[PDB]
């Protein structure tokens, strides 16, 4: 038992938050993953189990260019509603409820897999510069509840 992190990161912020996931995955004994999701071959994305996708808003609301490739791909009209049936996901977004599309792209990500069979594990991350504590606020709740969701996919020995 295994864990997937792909991330989509403009300015490095999901980047570092997908190095922390897989910090805590080691912690945890999960093996982990984590690379630029249009560096990861997305065919073999109906093939994971558990997928964590780490992305950014970036100007007008639009993807980081290293999730680029992997947007146009995810957004076929004719893949198959059934196609990631045997995934389960979480979205975590990194964002700043200053701007008019707050998180977009991580949203609009947590609906498209749902509507391609994949079953959300959490709700999306909203994290969010406009806090005190920067993106942290949001995403360090939102890890415990990751992992307290992961544990329950992956039990210990008893
Ligand atoms: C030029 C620029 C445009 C941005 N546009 C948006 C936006 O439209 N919506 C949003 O929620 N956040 C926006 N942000 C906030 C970023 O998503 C936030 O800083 C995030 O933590 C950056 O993650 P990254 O370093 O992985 O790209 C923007 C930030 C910058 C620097």
């Amino acid at each position: 038992p295994q864990l997937l992190v792909l991330f989509g990161s403009q300015t490095g912020t999901a980047q570092d938050v997908s190095e922390r996931l897989g910090r805590e995955a080691r912690r945890r004994r999960l093996g982990c993953r984590v690379q630029a999701l249009d560096s990861y071959p997305v065919v073999n994305l109906i093939n994971e189990p558990l997928v964590i996708f780490v992305c950014a808003t970036t100007g007008q609301g639009d993807p980081p260019d290293n999730m680029k490739n992997f947007w146009r791909f995810i957004f076929r009209k004719n893949l198959p509603s059934t196609a990631l049936c045997q995934m389960d996901f979480a979205v975590l977004g990194l964002g700043d409820s200053s701007y008019a599309k707050f998180n977009f792209v991580a949203k609009k990500l947590h609906r498209r897999l749902l509507q391609l069979g994949g079953s959300a594990l959490l709700p999306v991350c909203l994290g969010d510069d406009q806090h005190e504590l920067g993106p942290d606020a949001a995403v360090d709740p939102w890890l415990r509840d990751l992992w307290d969701r992961v544990l329950g996919l992956y039990p210990p020995p008893p």
